[PDB]
């Protein structure tokens, strides 16, 4: 099936714990994908304009760990449930994706997550501005804007509305997109 085949490519790039000890300032995020219309999709946040790091930026669900965190992926639904209202039981982590390193002291470590299909996001108004969809197969030919460097702008044909993203989040959704969609008979 469609999401069997994608947790077992996921399943290949699969780094589990092997970074998560090293000591770092540590976050983490979560992936969301979304079935709809039997298609993929992520999901992703517009950060609220008034928090202290990162402003209005579209980024996946995350933020920085706690001490209450039995692990990185704890971590990360955490604040996907803070975020948008996503609960234990609607999503199962895959696998845990290359680590980004950051400004000397700091890891980001991501992880993917199947969504359940009765999910319905609630952004909360504190932490997120909006939560928007994007088929995965658009990363395989964005539409691309350099400011220089490249950022990618999709418009949501539901209502036309225009987000940017850019940076490690569209670095990111571009990995998934290649090894879910990679090599595929039509
Ligand atoms: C957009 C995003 O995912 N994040 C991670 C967690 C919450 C705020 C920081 C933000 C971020 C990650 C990476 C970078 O690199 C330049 C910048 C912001």
């Amino acid at each position: 099936s469609m999401l069997d085949d994608a947790k077992a490519r996921l399943r290949k790039y699969d780094i589990g714990g092997k970074y998560s000890h090293l000591p770092y300032n540590k976050y983490s995020v979560l992936l969301p994908l979304v079935a709809k219309e039997g298609k993929l999709h992520l999901l992703f946040t517009v950060r609220s304009e008034k928090l202290r790091r990162a402003p209005g930026e579209v980024c996946f669900p995350g933020g920085k760990r706690d001490p209450t965190d039995m692990d990185d992926a704890a971590t990360a639904l955490r604040e996907a449930q803070e975020e948008v209202g996503l609960r234990p039981h609607q999503v199962e982590v895959v696998c845990c994706l290359v680590p980004c390193l950051i400004d000397t002291d700091t890891l980001i470590t991501p992880f993917v997550g199947l969504i359940d299909h009765n999910f319905q996001a609630q952004p909360n108004p504190a932490e997120v501005k909006d939560v928007f969809l994007v088929p995965l197969a658009y990363f395989l030919h964005p539409q691309v804007h350099d400011q220089i460097n490249h950022i990618f702008e999709y418009t949501n044909p539901e209502d036309g509305v225009t987000y940017q993203i850019k940076g490690m989040t569209a670095n990111l959704a571009v990995l998934v997109a290649f090894i879910i969609l990679e090599k595929k008979p039509t």
